[PDB]
DNA sequence: AACGGCAAATGCG
DNA sequence: AACGGCAAATGCG
DNA sequence: CGCATT
DNA sequence: CGCATT
């Protein structure tokens, strides 16, 4: 299989290098004949004589057009003849493309900003990560000596740990007596030993957790200080640190540096992305965190260094385990997009779609449209109508089914041939007209993007069938992320039509997809209510919750399956409504906010959690009891007795002050805050008192009754005393308990006045 | 008359500038001898040799202590000897004060954060705005070209309008044919013409409405783009834009930039503070609003520019008229506090109290306590018991008198000598002990704050006497705001004791004032009920509504006057209960919520009416009829027949849809109906909405007191 | 700009 | 590195 | 405006 | 809390 491609320059000419692993052997193949080029559309063919003579400069070197070739291509399916302008070196292109575009005889230029190594993979039809080749993997982590107020990598690396299928080891330059610890004389010998381990093991994949921004840069500064050639690359090169957006990315030539951080960050939704939080979220097992301040104290005092070495060993061990689980998903994405694993694992969804389209356009002899200029970008900022969100039905409902369209927007694109090359194309025998917006789409030939979505949907469904049939819950969770990645990718082709920077931008296509979606959902709602006696409780874009008011579970399931057979027979092409779930009870508060309970007693809440906001244990506990009373017990009157009980106890000062602690994290330096909330106000006072506040510190505070605003009175819970200080009962009622439970009890007709304590007169 | 003070630096030394207007002539007086200083309390006098040698740095400049002087002062009435540490420049103080405080021989430092120019006004005994000097005033406004999604001042100023006693004019760079419009060639010539107008007129006061945050900053960016020296200051300086908390404030040196916005914002309570809303609230006359989008379209198309010029002219005209009315109040406040009009018009009530106390402390050789640090601020957030609020007696009551104490909390402070310097002071022959909280206050000598409140109460009563005898309702309304500002100022000395940032903070003093107030009101209630046979219906802090159940108007008034004579003879010092009003009928719903009607048929409602944007005429009209039936007719059964009549008519679609109207640009009123050009022959209004969300919520809050719930209505 | 986010508690919704 | 932005709208708070 | 739900 | 009444 092909792992990656790049290019080097030999005598001013580029040489493509293809990094491969074939039959367990690493190989580098060289192509010295592939030439860079761009296209030019001219107003007249005779002007090519003047265009061939255009020159530019590139550090003393005169840049010239090597040769030209008139080629017949297509632009949005319409034939167009352009001139393929060849160059000696890819860096000639940025130096001369503006001068060629500015020539009076040149109407426009195309495919001028495609990186040379990626252009090679596309033009040669090569796809990375193909085949039954087994890759050797090795994860690594570093433990460093940190002291606040110091420059980056000023302190030494204390330990370098690594892990693979054979186990995990730690290299350190202090005498720690553990079986997996290798003790060396100095930091220099430790780095040299790690470099030796990677050369001996010769891994195809180097796994890190944030190695793109921390591990490699730290190793680089330490190697520069110690005079060590950190030759990790298979061709003797050192790691190549490049700028990627607002951060950095690191390559190790001949190997795949798989940094798990960007992959995990876009795959799983978590409040924190520490290696410990990621490991527990995936494997359901805890990982102990040993902080930087503890590592430094253990090193300087010599005490408890076994705990630091164990923490370091487990960093490498869990990074290897996480790498094993997430690599198959990324390797499949590399095959789909047709680009290296290093690229697809770090690139945005917009870039994945664009790289996939550039390849398919090449296969189909289609000229790629250019990225918009500043003027065109300003023209593409207008929005369009999206999905339909029904206002939910107030009240408690029983025996509810959730029906949802399978891959709605991609199925609409395939069925109705929604593409920029089919939009208002004259001369066709057949058209599909988008409702409301009226855009017409030619149906005589498959459109560019519609013809490509089918295979993605087929691939996703194969993964879903594998998933539902998986015994292992970890493997099933990873297959769930895999099918969801393809689901998000397929939907991003729709989004891409309305994305201002898209090459194949088509706002008409985007608003037609949403218009057809709005038509299908509203028609389906009308159909289930009028033909089958269902009541649609709530709907959002392509799915809805419905029930037959006076019917048992067996009847509602039976009639939902009858409706699905009926509606699926009426729906055209790839459009299909699926049975997604059954819920015993369910309440629908507002749009995007509701809670449902399945037959196994599992509650699913959407828009109700709101965990980023500041919540007290009393508000969390009250909302938990309210939802338990409504969904589990089916008793709305009990839920309102709980809220009235809590507000009465808060007013009477009967609630233990332990339930009033608000915990919220400090996420940056205290000086870097724009707005000062209660948690920041407490933290600034604690910092002034000598307490070390750092990003990650949780502030546990309580609001007392007093003079100033919330943050002014707010104090740490370690300073509160119920025998001296009276808590702010009104705050816990009006700002914590009531806002959280009112949004739920709105559905049953209860307002804030009904939830508050009686205040009876004597 | 002193308008303002500031300082400049000449050869590293400060020079105070006093901006004056004497006999119609503007003058600048200079003081080159006033020195900055702070105080240090040392553990031993010999350590002054080490303290004198402390140095700091200030951009390459070595900061040193110029000289020291041992001075005898008082800290909370107790003699304390401190060292007055003098410096060359006021900016030396922030650079070296922490190093002096951190010295092991220094116990504490004082008066280290007083701005130099304000320190000068205090130490010299100078008070701004004194005398019968007449000030020349000029208001101004600007009309700009706005386009959404652009940076601040990216578009030009289209018109600059100004107004004074001689009239209002508009300078613009487009040919508009109006008598008051002066047409110039460019935006540059318009700004230069405006600068010329202000230099020629030479006004003492420049009036704006939000000029601190919009007008001056817009002019600044446009002048920087056009290369114009905007020398508005009398010394040739440009407007000085400074940060004041979360907003900005602008000075024009030698003149008083009077921005009406902060003054109006704290004086009048309104849902919106647009210039149009403020003008109608004060003068009772409407002002048309021409929006930014209309101004831009008029300018780009050339159509209807007369309407824009008229709007611009009226902005300057009404800002001048409002400025004339609000300047006397602010000029008097400047004399009371002893600080410039620019400062007193923009500072909070707590800063006015503090600047007044800093001046009085200087006069009395009293060291000012320091403001608290973050740790001390956190220690002062504990609350204390406030006023007493009696649960009201439900039902409709007749022939009710309202008796209320005159300046309660300030009178308690004066009578019982409630002050931080008299609190638990040992050695006195006489004390007053606060009830419940038990704090003792020495009575042998007048306390600092108690000795200052008497003159404020005297001043307020002089304004009240003038007010009640004023024929003009506008002048009477302005005097009402003036006496109320002194009433709130006097009550803020009490609040100041319990204010965490206060220098003269004393929570014991604050809770003793409230404790004495709770004792006087509950004692008075017990006294009127047990001795005079009255029934106290409702009470809040220092006043109560009472009646003699089976008595006519003449009897209740007569017996209330007899009780006042009796109770006033028992009350000590400055404590006095006043006859504040008589009401034919009154209904008391909950605490802070009730409605009373006087003999002239005027209804006063507290806590009942709301400033909500959703006012349907049917809900307002129904609530008006309900209150009229309860207070005028004394018939609860009629009020409930009215609500049942309205809900029945709404259900039957008999109410005209004009009574159901509820009423993006800031200030735009939306007039809508729940189902603008509604048609009863096609559309049916939401009867249930007008019953359950408009009529019932408004009238139920009132009919609750008589036992009626939403189901009965 | 140096001093300015802050006068207090009680109570309803 | 030469490419690289971070696929879309609806809706609550 | 950010984040959550599609 | 937010705003109104003291
Ligand atoms: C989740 C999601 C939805 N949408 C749009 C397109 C989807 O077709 C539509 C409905 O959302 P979904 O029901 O979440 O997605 P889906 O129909 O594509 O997939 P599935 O078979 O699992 O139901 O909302 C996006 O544009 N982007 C997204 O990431
Ligand atoms: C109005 C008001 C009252 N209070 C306190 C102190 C007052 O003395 C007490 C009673 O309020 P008021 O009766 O409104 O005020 P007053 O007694 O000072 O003045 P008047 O002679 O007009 O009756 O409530 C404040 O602390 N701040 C205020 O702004
Ligand atoms: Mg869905
Ligand atoms: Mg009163
Ligand atoms: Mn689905
Ligand atoms: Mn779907
Ligand atoms: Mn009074
Ligand atoms: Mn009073």
């Amino acid at each position: 299989m092909i792992l990656d491609t790049d290019y080097i320059t030999e005598d001013g000419k580029p040489v493509i290098r293809i990094f491969k692993k074939e039959n367990g052997e690493f190989k580098i193949d060289y192509d010295r004949n592939f030439e860079p080029y761009i296209y030019a559309l001219l107003k007249d063919d005779s002007a090519i004589e003047d265009v061939k003579k255009i020159t530019a400069e590139r550090h003393g070197t005169t840049v010239r057009v090597v040769r030209a070739e008139k080629v017949k291509k297509k632009f949005l399916g319409r034939p167009i003849e352009v001139w393929k302008l060849y160059f000696t070196h890819p860096q000639d292109q940025p130096a001369i493309r503006d001068k060629i575009k500015e020539h009076p005889a040149v109407v426009d230029i195309y495919e001028y900003d495609i990186p040379f190594a990626k252009r090679y993979l596309i033009d040669k039809g090569l796809i990375p990560m193909e085949g039954d080749e087994e890759l050797k993997m090795l994860a690594f982590a570093i433990a460093t000596l940190y002291h606040e107020g110091e420059e980056f990598a000023e302190g030494p690396i204390l330990m370098i740990s690594y892990a693979d299928e054979e186990g995990a080891r730690v290299i350190t330059w202090k005498n720690i007596d553990l079986p997996y610890v290798d003790v060396v004389s100095t930091e220099k010998e430790m780095i040299k030993r790690f470099l030796k381990v990677v050369k001996e093991k010769d891994p195809d994949v180097l796994i890190t957790y944030n190695g793109d921004n921390f591990d490699f840069a730290y190793l680089k500064k330490r190697s520069e200080k110690l005079g060590v050639k950190f030759i990790l690359g298979r061709e003797g090169s050192e790691p190549k640190i490049q700028r990627m957006g607002d951060r950095f990315a690191v390559e190790v030539k001949g190997r795949i540096h798989f940094d798990l951080y960007p992959v995990i960050r876009r795959t799983i939704n978590l409040p924190t992305y520490t290696l410990e939080a990621v490991y527990e979220a995936i494997f359901g097992q805890p990982k102990e965190k040993v902080y930087a301040e503890e590592i430094a104290q253990a090193w300087e005092t010599g005490e408890g260094l076994e705990r630091v070495a164990r923490y370091s060993m487990e960093d490498a061990k869990v990074t290897y385990e996480l790498g094993k689980e997430f690599f198959p998903m990324e390797a499949q994405l590399s095959r789909l997009v047709g680009q290296s694993l290093w690229d697809v694992s770090r690139s945005s969804t917009g870039n994945l779609v664009e790289w996939f389209l550039l390849r398919k356009a090449y296969e189909r002899n289609e000229l790629a449209p250019n990225k918009p200029d500043e003027r065109e970008l300003a023209r593409r900022r207008e929005s369009y109508a999206g999905g339909y969100v029904k206002e939910p039905e107030r009240g408690l409902w029983e025996n509810i089914v959730y029906l949802d369209f399978r891959s709605l927007y991609p199925s609409i694109i395939i069925t109705h041939n929604v593409s920029p090359d089919t939009l208002n194309r004259e001369g066709c025998e057949e058209y599909d007209v988008a409702p409301q917006v009226g855009h017409k789409f030619c149906k005589d030939f498959p459109g560019f993007i519609p013809s490509l979505l089918g295979d993605l949907l087929e691939e996703r469904q194969k993964v879903k069938k594998k998933m539902k049939a998986t015994i292992d819950p970890i493997e099933k969770k990873l297959l769930d992320y895999r099918q969801r990645l393809i689901k998000i990718l397929a939907n991003s082709f729709y989004g891409y039509y309305g994305y201002a920077k898209a090459r194949w931008y088509c706002k008409e296509c985007a608003e037609s997809v949403t218009a057809w979606g709005r038509q299908y959902i509203e028609t389906t709602i009308r159909e289930i209510e009028e033909k089958f006696g269902f009541k649609v409780l709530y709907a959002d874009t392509d799915g809805f919750f419905a029930t037959i008011p006076g019917a048992d579970a067996e009847t509602v399931k039976k009639k939902a399956k009858e409706f699905l057979d009926y509606i699926n027979a009426k729906l055209p092409g790839l459009l299909e409504l699926e049975y997604e779930g059954f819920y015993k009870r369910g309440f629908f508060a507002t749009k995007k906010k509701y809670a449902v309970i399945d037959e196994e007693d599992k509650i699913t809440t959407r828009g109700l959690k709101m965990v980023r906001r500041d919540w007290s244990e009393i508000a969390k506990e009250t909302q938990a009891r309210v939802l338990e009373a409504i969904l589990k017990h089916g008793d709305v009157e009990e839920a309102v007795r709980i809220v009235k009980e809590v507000t009465e106890k808060l007013s009477k000062y009967e609630v233990p002050p332990e339930q009033l602690v608000i915990y919220q994290p400090i996420t940056k330096q205290l000086h870097d805050y724009r707005a000062r909330g209660p948690h920041v106000s407490v933290a600034k006072r604690l910092a002034a008192r000598g307490i070390k506040i750092r990003p990650g510190t949780v502030i546990s505070y309580i609001v007392p009754k007093g003079s100033g605003r919330i943050g002014d009175r707010a104090i740490p819970f370690d300073e509160f005393d119920p025998a001296k200080h009276k808590y702010d009962a009104g705050y816990y009622i009006e700002n914590q308990v009531l806002p959280a439970v009112e949004r739920i009890l709105r559905a049953f007709g209860y307002r804030k006045e009904d939830l508050r304590y009686q205040k009876t007169r004597q």
